[PDB]
């Protein structure tokens, strides 16, 4: 897949984007790759932080679906008008498809200064598409209309590659290990064990996946459920206790610095997440270096210093394995086989003495179902799904 290597740009803090062309003649736009959502949505009116956007009036192949859509986040919102147009990925597969496109007409705190993407590509499943699961996501349209294989892989480099329809063995080293997709909505997986510098957190493993665990290229941080977040911070604090940081650091709200080149990497522990194997009673681990969760941020005054933000944060909506965790790894989203693969990426994050790793198997004489069952609402229970 030589044509698809290096088809991503961006960083964990602002997102990774791929070029896509919409309409005819083709309008080229840079589009955020988001495995945490399922809508293809592009800015479609002027915005102070955009200079280009999708002009529906310039596309001869645009069709209005005459239905609006409103997508609120905790942190902002986008809204728009649904339609369809021709869509290609110029540094992707040699195919063109008719896809749904939400033309974003208004938004709040969605587009950010200097991100360089004008739209989001929701790669997750129809169950979570807005307004409902009848709006076919982009990837489903791609596979249905072209028989490209039903899989894509992400190598995020903190630069990167989204390989559509296959696995490129140049982008990884060592074994690819697969964890099952628990349910096809988010890319949901199950964590069976957590260690921080070799020490087991020793929590009921359902706590790890409360109320889900997901792989999300649209989220910067590793996000952890409250109880797990507190046990991890306690453990990382213990390891690094030669350094007393302000509370705002552990909250992600403040940088901590050392003199250029002197950052004591060794006092920050590795985190291993053991993911359910394809074989019952097997798991494998992904091992995250401190350089993945302590992220450099160059502030104006501190030119003499390397300064860092803590990129693990508390969640009330489950574990999120966001971009800073994926950056170590070649991640295969094998929708055909309902599984996600992890291998050590060819773009390595390095540490003096330790390596981000993917290792297995680890066998357990049980476990234990570590999956959590989200309490079924009457709203969910009642919608009919006639497919
Ligand atoms: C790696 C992408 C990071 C990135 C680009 S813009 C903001 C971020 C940080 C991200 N939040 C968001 N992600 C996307 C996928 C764009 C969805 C969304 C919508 C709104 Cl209305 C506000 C923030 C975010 C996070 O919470 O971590
Ligand atoms: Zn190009
Ligand atoms: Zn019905
Ligand atoms: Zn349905």
């Amino acid at each position: 897949f030589v044509e698809m290597v290096d088809n991503l740009r961006g960083k964990s803090g602002q997102g990774y984007y791929v070029e896509m062309t919409v309409g005819s003649p083709p309008q080229t736009l840079n589009i955020l790759v988001d495995t945490g959502s399922s809508n293809f949505a592009v800015g479609a009116a002027p915005h102070p932080f955009l200079h280009r956007y999708y002009q529906r009036q310039l596309s001869s192949t645009y069709r209005d679906l005459r239905k609006g859509v409103y997508v609120p986040y905790t942190q902002g919102k986008w809204e728009g008008e649904l339609g369809t147009d021709l869509v290609s990925i110029p540094h992707g597969p040699n195919v063109t498809v008719r896809a749904n496109i939400a033309a974003i007409t208004e938004s709040d705190k969605f587009f950010i200064n200097g991100s360089n993407w004008e739209g989001i590509l929701g790669l997750a499943y129809a169950e979570i598409a807005r307004p409902d699961d009848s709006l076919e996501p982009f990837f489903d349209s791609l596979v249905k209309q072209t028989h490209v294989p039903n899989l894509f892989s992400l190598q995020l480099c903190g630069g990167g590659s989204m390989i559509i329809g296959g696995i490129d063995h140049s982008l990884y080293t060592g074994s690819l290990w697969y964890t099952p997709i628990r349910r096809e909505w988010y890319y949901e997986v199950i964590i069976v064990r957590v260690e921080i510098n070799g020490q087991d957190l020793k929590m009921d493993c359902k706590e790890y996946n409360y109320d889900k665990s997901i792989v999300d290229s649209g989220t910067t941080n590793l996000r952890l459920p409250k109880k797990v977040f507190e046990a991890a911070v306690k453990s990382i604090k213990a390891a690094s206790s030669t350094e007393k940081f302000p509370d705002g650091f552990w909250l992600g709200e403040q940088l901590v610095c050392w003199q250029a080149g002197t950052t004591p990497w060794n006092i920050f522990p590795v985190i291993s997440l053991y993911l359910m194997g394809e074989v019952t009673n097997q798991s494998f681990r992904i091992t995250i270096l401190p350089q993945q969760y302590l992220r450099p941020v160059e502030d104006v005054a501190t030119s003499q210093d390397d300064c860092y933000k803590f990129a693990i944060s508390q969640s009330s909506t489950g574990t999120v394995m966001g971009a800073v965790i994926m950056e170590g790894f070649y991640v295969v989203f094998d929708r055909a086989r309902k599984r996600i693969g992890f291998a050590v990426s060819a773009c390595h994050v390095h540490d003096e003495f330790r390596t981000a790793a993917v290792e297995g198997p680890f066998v357990t004489l049980d476990m234990e179902d570590c999956g959590y069952n989200i309490p079924q609402t009457d709203e969910s229970r009642s919608h009919h799904h006639h497919h």
